[PDB]
């Protein structure tokens, strides 16, 4: 329970190492970004040890697949549990919604790449970035600044039932009440390959706007089939609705234009210093690995995990409550990656500043800033909740 160096040892934490857990998705619908999250988490952590580690100690992050289902994320958590200090990449709403009592009961530091409300309300969980209700409001006040919808027109938003999906159909519809504009809802599964009968749907009934909250096999099906049946609604999408990989496919001209997606986090193409850096230290290590905007969430996971862990070894304290205290006192983290954040709160998002990107097969990371992030006031307005969506 101390190490030699008089510092305090949490489960996980030995006199040499520093074991982390990583639970992601590596073989369902979000299986390339998963991917590319974990392997950008293996960058930073390598970086870390080949500069002596934190307190002397090496950081080790076990990596387990739950293929984008909460049943197996629950089973690994439980595997995981007793022999990690915290999980700096735990993927998908509902898969951390799942185990969001043992994380309280646990203690367990908890950085998700999942972005709804739910998971708000934890001292345990860091939810990054903006909230998915947050993401369409900022994008639907764009569509409107923008003139791609006006007041009286119908958005229809495809969604993940449940935490994802439902959290960011919230914001569309917060949005329309605000806005004068009506709403059409068609909730589908991950395990829904095929849009065509969605796609006839938002025909049918006249949409302006198409909006999806899915991952990027959805968006390939649902922008292909909308251009092929002549649509010319613009597609607003959450920030997974997308992978580089789609570029490669017939998909590409029916996702670089027309096709938007509301995201807190920056492209690998932005003019930031630390983004180029990422872009050219990830390239090295994994050649064949495409760049993309999970590589930009997975780097700063870990530089969040790593700050903390640092705070907390100068304290002494590499407990789970030396960690999340070490965690909980940056009220101004900026790691250069483009989202800033304040970590001192956990009762509304850390950011309401979103980003509309598009993908391009040109750019950097398969993706540009289309309208640098910001802050609608109807985003700044709006009562997050807290816990639920
Ligand atoms: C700064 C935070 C926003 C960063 C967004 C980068 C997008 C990376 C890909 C994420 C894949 C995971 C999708 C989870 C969907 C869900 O919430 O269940």
């Amino acid at each position: 329970a101390t190490g030699p160096d008089g510092v305090k040892q949490g489960p996980g934490v030995t006199d040499k190492t520093i074991k982390l857990g990583i639970a992601t998705d590596l073989t369902g619908v979000y299986a390339p970004l998963g991917k590319s999250i974990t392997q950008a988490q293996q960058l930073y952590y390598e970086e870390v040890n080949q500069r002596g580690g934190v307190c002397g100690r090496t950081i080790e992050a076990v990596v387990r697949d739950h293929g984008y289902d909460p049943q197996k994320a629950v089973s690994i958590y439980t595997e995981l549990n007793n022999n990690v200090l915290a999980i700096p990449h735990f993927l998908g709403s509902p898969m951390v919604s799942a185990v969001k009592q043992r994380i309280e009961s646990d203690k367990m530091f908890t950085i998700p790449s999942a972005w709804t409300t739910a998971l708000l309300g934890s001292k345990y969980i860091q939810v990054t970035g903006t909230t998915y209700d947050v993401d369409m409001i900022n994008g639907v006040q764009w569509l409107m600044d923008k003139k791609l919808i006006k007041k009286g027109d119908k958005l229809g938003h495809v969604y993940f039932e449940g935490d994802y999906g439902g959290s960011a159909l919230r914001g569309t519809k917060y949005a329309a009440e605000q806005l004068g504009l009506e709403v059409f809802e068609l909730p589908i599964k991950p395990t829904d390959r095929d849009m065509k009968s969605q796609v006839a749907a938002l025909a049918k009934e006249k949409v302006d706007a198409i909006l999806l909250s899915a991952g990027p096999q959805q968006a390939a099906s649902l922008a292909g089939i909308a251009r092929s049946q002549g649509m010319k609604q613009p597609i607003l999408g959450s920030n997974s609705a997308y992978s580089p990989q789609l570029l490669a496919t017939p998909a590409k001209p029916a996702l670089v234009e027309g096709f938007f997606i509301a995201t807190a986090g920056a492209p690998m193409s932005a003019d930031l210093p630390a983004i180029k850096k990422l872009a050219e230290a990830y390239s090295k290590k994994y050649p064949k690995d495409p760049l993309d905007s999970g590589v930009v969430n997975g780097y700063g996971g870990a530089s969040i995990v790593v700050s903390a862990l640092e705070k907390a070894c100068a304290n002494k304290d590499l407990t789970r409550e030396g960690l999340i205290n070490a965690h909980r006192s940056e009220a101004n983290a900026d790691d250069g990656l483009g989202t800033p954040m304040n970590f001192t709160y956990f009762d509304k998002p850390a950011t309401r500043k979103t980003y509309i990107i598009k993908p391009d097969e040109k750019a950097t990371g398969g993706a540009v800033i289309v309208e640098q992030a910001f802050e609608s006031e109807l985003a700044k307005n709006y009562q997050v909740p807290v816990g639920t969506f």
